[PDB]
């Protein structure tokens, strides 16, 4: 069913957000996973995880609306080198992701394709609820001290 | 079955204590749940619904007893803005509602309205369980200060 | 997440809607349980739990957006004396408390929180399913008359 | 397998027969359900299935004596506004299908499709089953009194 | 509750959709199981139950909205004479019903109906699925063969 | 019981007819068989089984009655030799005996031997499903072409 | 433990390689599911995960060996438009990896690194795995034709 093309060009700039964080989040996780911090290492697994059912959703829909999803341009990565620097990292490409979503479900109800303004809806919840997550690491990094932070993260949760 | 008027002033100045302890344990469960203090929000939830029990046994006896349970006046919450706040304001508000559960039993002995004071006996029990509580996790945060104490709430026991 | 002062602002007067009919709902269900109205104090009981959800919810979002829940103000409760006083009432704040959902629906939208818009759509179906029931109860006592209503509340369904 | 070409159009005439009474069924089934009369929304459902059933067997048969089954032509709903008056439109309905029924079974037999004729005189032991129910109800609301007719239908049975 | 006229005028235009495609789905169901084609039997047979529990979702919400669910006038059905044909009238029928749930659920934004809006953005999720699965049929039929495409219905999946 | 004479020789040519399908379709399912045709092979023993039934309850009837049955006289098979030929074959057999159990039918009802029709007309549904099977197999081989459903046959169903 | 500087070169070449197939393979994937070949939407499905799994083989030995694995770039993907340009896409990618493994075996076992050497010996044999399917694939379009082959993928395995 042919879609509208701007709302195809939205999908595949949030696609493309995706396909950065699927990315981010798993190398973080593996290197948690190195450095012994196992929650860390199954938190941001569990978080690529849920940014790989988004970019399904979105390579699916856009195929529904019969444009051709872009999996070849890849956004730029920020890595960082200590855990909170790559928590904010993570905390940052969610912040502008969420930014694209917003412009694109304002758009997507514009144009009457309420389908793929439903779909951006729980993926910009799901995103607010790994920006939640983000955000309290964060703080308690701070509260509790980087130390007696690291020691919380080599058990599983 | 008609019952004494100043039992029922009781039993309502008891529930009014009830209504806002209900309110601020859920409102500090919330809080430490926000921040990740995942073990603060399972006790302060329960002390909340234990709260509502309560609340719930002084509405069904008042009408009993042929009164009108006021749930319409609510008393002053006092949340607080940090742990040991929140904590030393939620054992002040029980020691307040103690202190009049004690009155209000002496005198429904003097009146021989002995099943609410059994009732009331009950309750009372259950909020020196609240007070020993309290009591003890801000002991604990003084003995192993506050950012080892932080880190013992993030899992839930 | 820092969220939007007038949504949080909306979020909070909902908040109140939803402590004002916790509190009326809880008092009627004891009310009829009193009168020995069985079914009537089963639903109303779960509409008072309902309305907990629903407010457990809104403290939730606040905080997340980084607002403070307001816990403390307690709207006008409109508690009536007899069976179709009392449900008339509910059915008044129910249609008061969907009022301002709508204009708090749009408005989140204008302002691109679409997850917060998510909630309360969802919350507003659930109001709208007290609505009927509340409705279709009062319309009942007029088509049976009284006296077969009040015998057909007796047991539990 | 070519079916007699009358035996097409009586099997079309009382398919149409069903297709009204379908949905005058479930119309009135969910009527019944605003109403909170759930007992009678539940008979009126099924009595609606039932009907589809039987236009299920006569399109099934239409077709297979290679004729055009035709569900563009509705005849005429009689809605009714009152649950008496409701109950006797079905009643109407049903003995004007019976009527219908008769005459096409007389027919069949008479062009030796015998078939269609047994499966026309099943259909016809349904609908007198539909026509029992509906005189029962009737004259029911009439023996009890319409405020006690009702009260008996607001639970299941 | 009182309704909006308007949004109940495009409940039951819709509704009207629902009963032009129940009919169409199902007649097209039982002339491909005449035909053997069972595997499109039991696909457009279940395509016509979703659009019956649509249909009934349109009664139920205009009944609660105080409107009159009109079963009474049907719209033109397309039935064709062949796969490829009947297909392409049941994906018709689909689009030109997409085209009103889009405008009804920009009506029902405007004026704050949400939770009709919410329940026609549904059934436009569901809409466009049979939209898809149409889309994919009829361009199967072009890529392997009509007698391979038939040859592929024959047996139930 | 001692039956009316006519009925019994009517009982006995259907019989007769019986017991040419019970030959012609088991030696079709064999030969379909040897040329691996798994599908037609099960449907065609089916058949056979079928119609051993059928003369299973002939030969009973006939007892009952008083009369003698007739398992010497063996009318003309027609094996044929393809597929086309053999379906064929056997729905020309199905149409001669529909036409002599709807000449039979007729009798036994001017007769008042009412037991003998019942179970005519229920061997008479089940001859005219072989019908419907047979015709739809045939259109199939012609829709799909004969490759095509040569090769739909060679596994089980 | 600090591992060969060209042996994590050759890692990340491969993980490249890796990333690029993961993405190829998955828009394939569910570009035949758009399509209705629900086989290889399978079996595609299928071989990205598998990628999938080597990369975190890569990533996590890259890490084990203390280099940085290379996530940030992306290789050229050869999407193709037809089933038999997808498919000898994927093979030519297959081949292309598997050149750079037989490479990267045989400095490994010069430096040593025979734990590395082991685990991309057994991702080798998986690809083999893969070309062989790829391979089977494509001849299988050439034998039977693709109309034939079209109809074959169409339900799952």
């Amino acid at each position: 069913m042919k879609g509208d093309t701007k709302v195809i060009n939205y999908l595949n700039k949030l696609l493309g957000n995706e396909l950065v964080a699927i990315n981010q989040y798993f190398l973080h996780a593996r290197m948690f996973k190195n450095w012994g911090l196992k929650r860390l290492n199954d938190v941001e697994y569990h978080e690529s995880i849920d940014e790989m059912k988004h970019a399904d959703r979105y390579i699916e829909r856009i195929l529904f609306l019969e444009g051709l999803p872009n999996l070849q341009d890849l956004g730029k990565l920020n890595i960082g080198e200590d855990v909170e620097e790559m928590l904010r990292s993570d905390l940052a490409l969610e912040l502008d992701g969420a930014k694209n979503l917003r412009e694109a479900i304002g758009y997507a109800d514009s144009v009457h394709d309420f389908v793929s303004r439903d779909m951006m809806i729980e993926i910009l919840r799901d995103e607010e609820g790994h920006i939640d997550w983000l955000e309290t690491e964060l703080d308690l990094i701070q509260k509790m001290g980087l130390q007696n932070y690291l020691q919380a993260q080599i058990r599983e949760e």
